[PDB]
C-alpha cells in the first residue's frame, strides 16, 4: 500500500473548506486503498509549525506528500527536503514561489477575486467605497484573490478604502470589520476574501445594524454555505482534495500527468 501524508494549512472543521477537503482525500484514499494520514498545525498562519511538520513528515517514509503551502516564499524553508528524500510533492490549495511541486491542484484564484472585483465594480457605480477583510497576507491564495480582485475593479480600485489582515481568525474579521466601517463611513460594500473573513465580517454588519446600507460579497469555501451575502465565489474543496490523491498515484505510477490542475469554482448572486 502506498504512503501518502496530507499537510494542510489548518485542520479547523468549522472550516467547511478544510473540512471537505480532507473528505474528499479520505475518499480518494478509501476508492484507491491508500494509507493517508493527515498532520496541520492549529492555525492557518503558522508557518514554522508547518515547517516542523514537514520534516516530521519527511522521517515518517511516505511515497507522497500534499501540502498546502502556509507561506508563499518560507515554505519552502522546508518543503525543499521533500524532493531529495525521495519523495512525490503535490501541491493542493496553495502554492509556493518556488517551482517544485510535482502537481499543484488549486483553484484559479486570480479569476476567483476578478469575478468578485466585477461584481463590486457594479455595485459600486453611482457611488460606495469598499472595504476588505484578507485573510493571511503572506499565503500565495490571499495573494492571487487581492489581485484578482483589484484586476476585476479596474478604474474602479481606487475605491478600495482599506484592506485588514485577519490571518484565518474569526475575532480579526469582525474587529477589523468593526475598525474599517467606524473609520469609513463611506464604505457601501465589504470583501471577504475567505470564509473566517466573510463570516466575521457579517456578523460584525449584523451587529452594527448595517445590513442595508453595507453589501458583503466574498469568495467562500464551498456550496455549503447563507444569505445578505449578496455575491459568492464558492470553490471545490472536495475535488482538490480527491484530485490531489488520485493524481499522486499518477506520478507513483510513473505516468503522465500535467503540472498544473484547475479545480474550478462558481459564481453565485442574489438577485
Amino acid at each position: 500500500q502506498y504512503y501518502m501524508i496530507c499537510i494542510p494549512k489548518v485542520l479547523d472543521d468549522s472550516s467547511d473548506f478544510w473540512s471537505v477537503l480532507v473528505e474528499g482525500a479520505q475518499m480518494a484514499a478509501k476508492e484507491y486503498e491508500i494509507k493517508l494520514e493527515f498532520m496541520a498545525p492549529e492555525k492557518e498562519e503558522d508557518y514554522l509549525v508547518q515547517n516542523e511538520l514537514i520534516e516530521e513528515a519527511i522521517k515518517r517514509k511516505p511515497d507522497v506528500i500534499l501540502l498546502a503551502a502556509a507561506d508563499y516564499e518560507k515554505t519552502y524553508d522546508a518543503a525543499k527536503e521533500i524532493k531529495d528524500a525521495g519523495i512525490k510533492l503535490i501541491v493542493i490549495d496553495s502554492g509556493m514561489k518556488q517551482d517544485i511541486a510535482d502537481i499543484t491542484v488549486a483553484t484559479d484564484n486570480i479569476q476567483a477575486g476578478i469575478r468578485i472585483g466585477a461584481v463590486t465594480k457594479n455595485l459600486v457605480r453611482k457611488s460606495g467605497k469598499i472595504g476588505v477583510i484578507s485573510f493571511v497576507k503572506n499565503s500565495k491564495t490571499a495573494m492571487d484573490r487581492e489581485e484578482g480582485l483589484k484586476i476585476g475593479l479596474s478604474d474602479d480600485s481606487n475605491k478600495i478604502e482599506a484592506i485588514y489582515y485577519c490571518d484565518s481568525n474569526y475575532d480579526k474579521a469582525y474587529d477589523g470589520t468593526v475598525e474599517l466601517l467606524t473609520k469609513y463611513p463611506d464604505i457601501s460594500v465589504m470583501v471577504g476574501l475567505n470564509q473566517y473573513s466573510a463570516t466575521g465580517a457579517a456578523r460584525a454588519i449584523k451587529d452594527m445594524s448595517l445590513e442595508a446600507k453595507v453589501k458583503l460579497v466574498c469568495i467562500d469555501s464551498s456550496m455549503e454555505q447563507e444569505g445578505i451575502f449578496e455575491a459568492m465565489v464558492v470553490q471545490k474543496p472536495f475535488n482538490i482534495g480527491y484530485l490531489g490523491v488520485e493524481k499522486a498515484l499518477k506520478l507513483l505510477k510513473k505516468e503522465y500527468v500535467p503540472k498544473q490542475l484547475d479545480s474550478g469554482c462558481a459564481l453565485i448572486t442574489k438577485d
